[PDB]
């Protein structure tokens, strides 16, 4: 026994500051997303998005290179759900597969290349710093 | 031109503006931590002073147990499973591909509805 709630509506949670209950979106269920971006090479879904962080999936299209990007004051953590990729941080690059993790430390550049003729999927967590 | 995943990575320090060594990659079966109880298995694969990242495994039909997170926020992504998640006083059905976070100053629980392992990715944001 546990009654369930509607995952599409906000949750009543505790604010540590007020010590009072506030409504907040803490669930992202099904095909809800905050944001979507698509180019020649990638798709990006942001499923969780707050002022502190964001999380979602990065999809590398068949045999495509994400393209070197510089991250600023933020830090991005990745987990490879399914795929075979080559990741470059700064100037060094590594072979990675389903199950591997990596992060991009603030003030660095990274690139990712899809080795498979199928989609590669990565979970990402973006830590917003100022 | 490929490098060794098991050794650190020469990356740029935004403060010193110079190359410093840092561990940025966790490949294969490497992990820093492993925790296991009657219901849970936890692997921490990435760990720094800002955050950590890894996999939470609910054992068949097991309940995690209410735990309070203090000043931390924990983000979850369901890789493969069907679960009931409780945030504060509210409970939700979630399945593969669903996301949720536990905001600082709140309790949460997770109960595995499958007679197989349910697997979540987690990211701790340390305060």
């Amino acid at each position: 026994d546990i009654p369930l709630a509607d995952a599409s509506k906000p949750t009543s949670i505790v604010d540590p500051v007020t010590n009072q209950e506030v409504l907040l979106e803490c669930i992202n269920s099904g095909s809800s997303h905050s944001c979507f971006f698509e180019d020649e090479s990638i798709k990006v879904y942001k499923s969780l998005n707050t002022s502190d962080f964001a999380a979602g999936k990065l999809i590398l299209k068949p045999l495509k290179e994400k393209g070197h990007q510089f991250v600023h004051m933020d830090t991005i953590a990745f987990y490879v759900i399914r795929g075979q990729i080559i990741t470059t941080l700064h100037k060094t690059s590594y072979y990675l597969t389903s199950g591997d993790y990596f992060y991009v430390p603030a003030g660095n550049g990274y690139n990712i290349r899809n080795l498979l003729n199928e989609e590669s999927v990565l979970h990402f967590t973006q830590l917003k710093n100022d």
